[PDB]
């Protein structure tokens, strides 16, 4: 059982998938490019059909919250991996 | 069962065990500034009491191969977590 970061980070490692989602070039920073293709994608994996941006984004919001994750400001689907010891507290446990 | 690294940050998330591990304030950059007292730690969360910095270094000389750690260059008991998403792949599987 996957979390949802962890599942990005599944995706973001095969250069195959840069289609619907990739790595920036700049530092931890990643894009949905297909963000509904990404949300077919977790819901394939976790067996949920009726996945959705809707409820992807939702999630990517609690990401926030624990620190792990930070939306870039003026981008719709640009996001980061935060380097810090609270993002990484929250990765560990 | 925590992996070392695991360990690591959950002693460095505490400041009650600030005097003997800490973040330096630099990035993900940590100092073991007793690390006997790492070293002896280690031993009590893994219930192997022959624990040493000696069989610690060794390990963490492990973690550079996956990629989590490096040591700071010129230093003896100053090491950071890397920020990439070799890093974050390697901690999330």
């Amino acid at each position: 059982s996957l979390q949802l970061w962890q599942f990005l980070v599944a995706l973001l490692d095969d250069p195959s998938n840069s289609h619907f989602i990739a790595w920036t070039g700049r530092g931890m920073e990643f894009k949905l490019i297909e963000p509904e293709e990404v949300a077919r994608r977790w819901g394939i994996q976790k067996n949920r059909p009726a996945m959705n941006y809707d409820k992807l984004s939702r999630s990517l919001r609690y990401y926030y919250e624990k620190g792990i994750m930070q939306k870039v400001a003026g981008e719709r689907y640009v996001y980061k991996f935060v380097c810090d010891p609270e993002a990484l507290f929250s990765m560990a446990f």
